[PDB]
DNA sequence: CGGCAGC
DNA sequence: CAGTGC
DNA sequence: GCCG
């Protein structure tokens, strides 16, 4: 019943779209209102309609679904007999407006709250008359951009950038990209990319050196997370923009990880979110931890050279990047 | 029922 | 720190 | 929202 141990690829015959359409929409108004648990429970329950191998017939069939319950079953009955959602009916006026906000690299549900009893209806509202953190005022000038997903071959020439650089200064330097992309998605919303150097020597001062020199060749265009650490692990987000006309600003991030952590941090950074959350979630039951470092026990450090080493010891088949997409 | 991933 | 995003 |  984890959907760490089963292949994404059973969401590619969903059998109850316009079911699903639907939830989606409240799923995501509970997001922005804060209730994140709540709409967990909608995201977990979508995934496991998406998954099922026919169209869902009654209350007693969607029940026998792990993640549907009672008030989930209720749902996909009214959709299935009236083709309507009377909850969607009632949705606060606010919502639309706390989404736009929290559309803002920078703002979340907090934030967007804060503007709304404010009385910031729009974005010219927050540019006008909202006081604005540095990376804020970034994600508003670059709202239309951040939005809109990139085509593959779009991360792959910006991979390639950041790969060259940082191989401008050591040739050994191994680079990555991960996220979406390496899980075979046509479009990616960013491009994350993971470094590391096989000669495990800690490389303190390259990342640096790559930043500025990214910088200074006019990749980077801004700031959004400076460079920053995390265990042995360093990270930078920022926005980039490839050469030529007609190109969008994407955001972009690096993390540089010592070579023992490798497999734990690739990991990670292949995603997809809610299969690190099953998975990290299987290993707390096992009595482990898992991290964007380590695997540990409730804490020894168990020896990961490889993914399938992660796999392994959670007693879990194999999955190749593109059968983690959930 | 409290947990719901872990930085 | 919080808030935030990955 | 759902569940061990
Ligand atoms: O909440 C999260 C978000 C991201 N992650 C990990 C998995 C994700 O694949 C990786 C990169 O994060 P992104 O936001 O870039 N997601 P992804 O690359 O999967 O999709 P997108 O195409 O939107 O970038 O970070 C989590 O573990 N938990
Ligand atoms: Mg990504
Ligand atoms: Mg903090
Ligand atoms: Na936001």
């Amino acid at each position: 019943k984890w959907v760490c141990a089963q292949p994404s690829s059973q969401k590619a015959t969903n059998h109850n779209l316009h079911i699903t359409e639907k939830l989606e929409v409240l799923a995501k108004a509970y997001s922005v209102q804060g209730d994140k648990w709540r709409a967990l429970g909608y995201a977990k329950a979508i995934n496991a309609l998406k998954s099922f191998h026919k169209p869902v017939t009654s209350y007693q069939e969607a029940c026998s679904i792990p993640g549907i319950g009672k008030r989930m079953a209720e749902k996909i009955i009214e959709i299935l007999e009236s083709g309507h959602l009377r909850k969607l009916d009632h949705i606060s006026e606010s919502v639309p407006v706390l989404e736009l906000f929290s559309n803002i690299w920078g703002a979340g549900t907090k934030t967007a709250q804060m503007w709304y009893q404010q009385g910031f209806r729009s974005l010219e509202d927050i540019r006008s008359q909202a006081s604005l953190t540095t990376q804020q005022a970034i994600g508003l000038k670059h709202y239309s951009d951040f939005l809109e997903r990139m085509p593959r071959e779009e991360a792959t020439e910006i991979e390639q950038t950041v790969q060259k650089a940082a191989q401008a200064f050591n040739s050994g330097l191994l680079c990555v990209a991960c996220g979406s992309y390496r899980r075979g998605k046509a479009t990616c919303g960013d491009v994350d990319v993971l470094i590391t150097h096989p000669d495990g020597r800690s490389h303190r001062g390259i990342f640096s050196r790559l930043l500025d020199s990214l910088r200074q060749e006019g990749f980077l265009t801004d700031d959004l997370v400076s460079q920053e650490e995390n265990g042995q692990q360093q990270k930078y987000l920022g926005v980039c923009r490839l050469p030529g006309p007609g190109r969008r600003h994407r955001r972009l991030d690096i993390i540089v990880v010592p070579y023992s952590e490798f497999a734990c941090a690739l990991l990670y950074f292949t995603g997809s979110a809610h299969f690190n959350r099953s998975m990290r979630a299987l290993a707390k039951t096992k009595g482990m931890s898992l991290s964007e470092h380590a695997l540990s026990t409730a804490g020894r450090v168990l020896p990961t050279p490889t993914e399938k080493d992660v796999f392994r010891l959670l007693g879990l088949p194999y999955r190749e990047p593109a059968e983690r997409d959930w």
